């Protein structure tokens, strides 16, 4: 039959290739809807019905399992990340380092620093909470080039519309167009975490295989090689 997935921008292409190998497989077809994990908790609370929901942070697991929108038994984290500083691949931004001294309004140079809306976006909620213990945020608050969710962000970075971007290491995998210029030190935000959790009512066979099966050996193989930490 069919199974659809709500999964956080950040798991796009791993996500479709585990989709790719589990229909070669198994024979299900597996759907992904991809967004910030704030706007696919928030579908699902409406009543959207996806199977399974894969957030990039607990903060909107927990959002959806308060809704009573989740079968919570099989909540599970299943991912780690790191959370990076990106340039285009072609500029001739160096490496620096990321601490209470960095020169950020050197760095940008008149241009904004891409980020997941910082708002409601995990990867934006985890930048802010690192830029305020850092004491950078009042500086850079007034620079940034929001997203609607973290792959809009390295979108602006990988087209030259922003010179810096803040995005999650596994998305610097998954583009050809920008690199990795500074990683944000774990002790300055919460640990990077991508719950995921059958939504409530969609416990049933077909959606329990899959669901185990993103607890697998062959999803595992694809994760690690898109940049992700396995939980």
């Amino acid at each position: 039959g069919k199974i659809t997935v709500f999964a956080a921008a950040s798991l796009t292409n791993a996500m479709q290739d585990i989709a790719t190998q589990f229909k070669k497989e198994k024979g299900v077809d597996v759907v992904s809807s991809f967004a910030s994990s704030s706007t696919l908790a928030r579908q699902i609370e409406a009543g959207a019905p996806a199977d399974l929901f894969i957030s990039a942070d607990q903060k909107w697991m927990d959002y959806a399992v308060d809704k009573k929108a989740i079968d919570t038994a099989t909540r599970q984290t299943l991912l780690g990340n790191s959370l990076v500083v990106v340039a285009p691949k072609a500029s001739v931004q160096k490496d620096f380092t990321i601490d209470s001294k960095t020169n950020w309004t050197s760095l940008l140079n008149g241009g904004r620093l891409a980020v997941g809306d910082p708002e409601h976006v995990p990867a934006g909620i985890y930048a802010k909470e690192a830029l305020q213990k850092l004491g950078a945020w009042d500086t850079l608050s007034p620079k940034l080039a929001p997203a609607e969710d973290v792959r809009g962000a390295l979108a602006l970075v990988e087209r030259n519309e922003a010179p810096l971007g803040i995005v999650y290491g596994s998305d610097a995998v998954a583009s050809k167009g920008v690199k990795v210029v500074a990683t944000f030190p774990e002790d300055s935000h919460k640990k990077v975490e991508y719950p995921v959790a059958v939504v409530e009512g969609h416990n049933n066979a077909t959606v329990k295989a899959f669901y185990d099966y993103l607890k697998g050996p062959q999803a595992a193989e694809i994760f690690k090689r898109y940049g992700f930490t396995i939980k």
